[PDB]
């Protein structure tokens, strides 16, 4: 997360982290106790999902085991377009005061709305720098007739983009799969951006989760 600061403890329960063993590679929110919502260019050949802290590496964090992943059937490895993958939970979640479902939306929030990002990856570009704490920016969703005007070409269908004119509140390497949260309810998984990150009015993409809420329903009921 580029330009925020630290999540306040406790308000993100439903945030969870992917890591290729003690090291973040995603963030990713949990639907239910078997379920996490991630991006679809996340895929790991097996997870080591993070649940339960703000702090990566707390010892008081739960660590689950992940080896099943579905990508949305229409995910593009060369458009990114429908950018999102649930991740099978090895063993049950264990919900608590610290690790709760996600609320999924019901509706997409407009244009203009304030909205929360948070993740656990880089907040500095094009260097790296990878913080403990879970880190939080509000950006406001930006119409997809005014996105196109910068993106063009890059943008596809079901691509919410998300910022701050003239600021560099952004999302970042690390991030993807993270929540993007709206009125208590989820509007977007962490896409894409530009390099290096944080560029002044160049707008986060994010997988827009209200066109994917049939999909993400069915795609539970099926498997187990
Ligand atoms: C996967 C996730 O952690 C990460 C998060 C992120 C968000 C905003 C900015 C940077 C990173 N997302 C990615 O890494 C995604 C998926 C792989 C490609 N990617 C990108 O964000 C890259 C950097 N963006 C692009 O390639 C975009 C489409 N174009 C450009 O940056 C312009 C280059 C050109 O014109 O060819
Ligand atoms: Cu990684
Ligand atoms: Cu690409």
């Amino acid at each position: 997360i580029i330009d925020g600061a630290p999540c306040a403890r406790g308000s993100h329960p439903w945030q969870v982290a992917l890591l290729s063993g003690n090291q973040l590679h995603c963030g990713g929110v949990l639907v239910n106790e078997r379920w996490v919502l991630t991006a679809a260019h996340c895929k790991m050949n097996e997870y080591t999902v993070h649940l339960g802290s703000d702090t990566l590496g707390d010892r008081r964090a739960q660590r689950i085991k992940a080896s099943k992943s579905f990508r949305h059937p229409g995910y593009s490895t060369q458009t990114h377009v429908n950018d999102l993958m649930l991740v099978k939970l090895n063993s049950q979640a264990r919900l608590s005061s610290m690790v709760k479902k996600v609320r999924l939306p019901s509706r997409c929030e407009p244009p203009g709305t304030t909205c929360t990002v948070s993740g656990w990856g880089t907040t500095t570009s094009p260097d790296v720098t990878f913080p403990s704490d879970l880190m939080c920016v509000d950006v406001k969703l930006i119409s997809p007739q005014d996105c196109t005007k910068v993106y063009k070409d890059l943008l596809e269908n079901s691509m919410l983009c998300a910022g701050i004119p003239d600021s560099k509140k952004n999302a970042c390497n690390g991030d993807s799969g993270g929540p993007l949260v709206c009125r208590g309810t989820l509007q977007g998984l962490v896409s894409w951006g530009t390099f290096p990150c944080g560029q002044p009015n160049d707008p986060g993409v994010y997988t827009q989760v209200c066109k994917f809420t049939k999909w993400i329903n069915d795609t539970m009921k099926k498997h187990r």
